[PDB]
């Protein structure tokens, strides 16, 4: 069937999630009964904030990647309040919720996070893509214990031969290359490489190799990076520290920044990537408990769980605010691209 998915081929589950445009649900598909992520996003907001040329760019770029270690999407529809992204259902939750339980993780289990991530990155490279916000806050768990990179908000297409200045990310993850002012300067994909290094760090000892907050100044975090030299705990194998040392080089060009460079580094001879790339190498043991549980707290919200939830067509408008809504408003509606993975799956057997 040529039918088109939206809201009404799905129930909605618990929220499980928050953003300033939306939240994140947990869905049913009613026909296959299978269970997905979606991420709500209000066309209002989005077009009071000037946020919508970054939803259609981040559907754009999400449209044309798949990988196993990506967070994929699979549906993307509209109804008249909101745009809706389908994606990937990761039970095991974030990294950062086991980080906040005080957990740290195991030096081979880091090893295998950074060898599924690895793939993922340099995948995204090839594709031209930077994510920009590699952290533990996105990186999702499945049910076995594999990493997964999700939040493609600011990710960003990197044409060949071209560069790019603006400052986006999370502050104490990005790279001292994206706060040098030297007029001429830039980025590339190594600075993904960097926050998976800072991200690597952070899971073995508890916190990050260096002081960065989000409110820091820039000049202190270049001055942060220039005077200070990373703490490696004598515990920790010379061949680990190593790998954490190429992931953070402070210049990019020494620093690893494709999959080849860790494939032919020494710690990693042992590792049959094509085993890692089909879900083989279980990373090893996972805590019970995730982000995704349902432990009894006293939030208010979702106590109230057994509730249950011919004036458009006028074509009304009333001052220029909001005739100006209603351009934008009508604009999306039209120009929203409708993406669905099962019927290019179909249409691919044909």
């Amino acid at each position: 069937e040529n039918e088109d998915v939206n809201f009404d081929h799905f129930e909605i589950l618990r929220a499980i999630g928050k953003g300033s445009f939306g939240k994140v649900c947990i869905v049913q598909k009613n026909d296959t009964k299978k269970m997905y992520a979606m991420k709500y996003m209000n066309k209002q907001k989005c077009v009071e904030r000037n946020e919508v040329r970054n939803v259609f760019k981040e559907l754009q770029i999400m449209q044309g990647l798949e990988h196993p270690f990506l967070v994929n999407l699979w549906y993307s529809f509209q109804d008249e309040e909101d745009m809706f992204m389908v994606v990937d259902l990761l039970l095991g939750g974030d990294l950062r919720y086991h980080l906040q339980q005080n957990v740290h993780f195991k030096e081979e289990t880091v090893k295998l996070f950074i060898c599924e991530l690895v793939m993922a990155l340099d995948y995204l490279q090839n594709q031209r893509i930077i994510h920009r916000d590699m952290k533990p806050d996105n990186i999702l768990l499945d049910e076995h214990g594999h990493v997964h990179i999700t939040d493609f908000n600011i990710a960003a297409m990197l044409p060949r031969e071209t560069q790019i200045t603006t400052m986006a990310g999370t502050k104490p993850y990005m790279a001292p290359e994206m706060f040098s002012s030297r007029k001429g300067a830039g980025y590339s994909f190594a600075v993904d490489w960097w926050s998976l290094g800072v991200t690597a760090y952070e899971l073995l000892r508890g916190r990050r190799p260096y002081h960065i907050r989000s409110s820091t100044s820039s000049k202190e975090i270049v001055h942060t990076f220039e005077t200070t030299v990373v703490t490696y705990p004598s515990a920790w194998s010379q061949e680990m520290v190593s790998l954490l040392k190429k992931l953070l080089e402070p210049n990019p060009d020494q620093r690893f920044s494709q999959l080849s460079d860790v494939q032919n580094f020494p710690y990693m001879n042992d590792i049959n990537w094509d085993a890692v790339f089909q879900k083989r190498l279980i990373p090893g043991f996972i805590p019970n408990k995730g982000r995704l549980n349902c432990d009894p707290t006293f939030e208010l919200e979702e106590m109230i769980l057994e509730s249950k939830p011919k004036e458009k067509d006028m074509r009304k408008c009333d001052s220029s605010q909001t005739c100006l809504l209603q351009e934008h408003l009508d604009s999306v509606q039209k120009e929203f691209i409708i993406f669905n993975r099962e019927k290019v799956n179909r249409d691919f057997n044909k």
